[PDB]
């Protein structure tokens, strides 16, 4: 009545969605990149630059207003590139300053665990992330991790692929819960001690739960499912997915919480997560979908509007 499924997506559409004119912009500047990098390695066909893949929300269709930054996987092959992490970075800026001889110099900066492409206003900002690549299968190659420059062996390929299949059993509604629980996370990273939620880590608890029959169709009874989720199973439950391999598969660990990547079943995407950002996870969580029963209740559309502020923020006015 006061705020329903409608309320919600029309403040999605309005203020946490990417708009599609903007989304548009970004995803032709990565492929002006793109082309850029084939055309040099058409020429030049030794370049140990190999390939250049959207990897990032704006891919997967999930990208926020406040989007920044543009996403991709450059993989790198030949015995040229070291395996040391600084020094693969100054490697892959290298290359990239070779492929791209327009840019200045100062335009490739190499960052913590990725190499930036500034466009200094002229566009946003694309932020490189190398895979060393040897040929495996699905262009499986060693990812560099943006949490603590480990090596994972993945395939974004595949991911891509495993958000397509959620994106074509709910449309529009599957990514659009996605992006609501990113923005809820970002308010919550601002206002509770020790809060973190990978975005990655919410898509694929969300591809659990539409996986299990959960109707995306209401946006305020999907995060309810979502919320409870976390608040029932604590997030000691494990979240593995079948989609390439089977069950019998998955190596056992040790660590507190275990969302297992599609694609290599070593590769625990929540292997960073202590039980200090549990319990800020369950906490949040809790009152998120009790805000969001009370605001079911709520006699008044004011009050009804003070408890949904109270999931989205401020910008969220019914
Ligand atoms: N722990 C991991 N193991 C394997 N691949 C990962 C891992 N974390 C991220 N990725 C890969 O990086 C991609 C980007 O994930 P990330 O969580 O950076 O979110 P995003 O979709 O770019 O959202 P945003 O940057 O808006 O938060 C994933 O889709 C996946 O291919
Ligand atoms: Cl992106
Ligand atoms: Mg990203």
């Amino acid at each position: 009545e006061h705020v329903d499924h409608k309320t919600i997506a029309r403040f999605a559409e309005d203020k946490v969605n990417l708009p599609k004119v903007k989304a548009d912009d970004f995803r032709e500047q990565a492929k002006r990149l793109q082309n850029k990098l084939e055309g040099y390695l058409s020429d030049h066909p030794d370049f140990s630059l190999k390939r250049m893949i959207p990897s990032g929300s704006l891919a997967k269709g999930t990208a926020l207003r406040s989007l920044n930054d543009i996403d991709v996987a450059v993989y790198i092959s030949g015995s040229d590139a070291p395996q040391d992490l600084r020094g693969l970075l100054d490697y892959l800026a290298d290359r990239l300053r070779k492929a791209f001889p327009n840019f200045s110099p100062d335009q490739v900066k190499p960052q913590t665990y990725s190499v930036t492409v500034s466009f200094r206003g002229s566009g946003l900002d694309v932020d490189i992330v190398p895979v060393l690549y040897s040929g495996l299968p699905d262009w499986r190659g060693h990812l560099i991790s943006q949490e603590d420059g480990s090596f994972l062996e993945t395939s974004i390929p595949l991911h891509l692929d495993f958000i397509k299949a959620r994106k074509r059993a709910a449309p529009k509604h599957f990514a659009q819960v996605v992006r609501l629980a990113k923005y809820w996370a970002r308010l919550m990273k601002q206002e509770r001690p020790n809060f973190r939620f990978k975005s990655f880590m919410i898509e694929l608890i969300l591809a659990k739960l539409l996986d299990n029959g959960v109707d995306f169709s209401n946006y305020p009874e999907a995060l309810q499912a979502f919320f409870s989720y976390l608040v029932s199973t604590e997030l000691r439950e494990r979240i593995v997915f079948e989609d390439n391999y089977p069950a019998s598969k998955i190596g056992t660990l040790s660590d507190l919480v275990q969302i297992i990547d599609p694609v290599n079943p070593v590769n625990n995407v929540a292997r960073l997560y202590t039980q200090s950002n549990v319990d800020a996870i369950i906490d949040a969580a809790m009152d998120a979908g009790d805000a969001i029963d009370a605001a079911f209740y709520a006699p008044t559309k004011q009050l009804t509007v003070t408890y949904w502020q109270k999931v989205f923020g401020s910008s969220f006015q019914g």
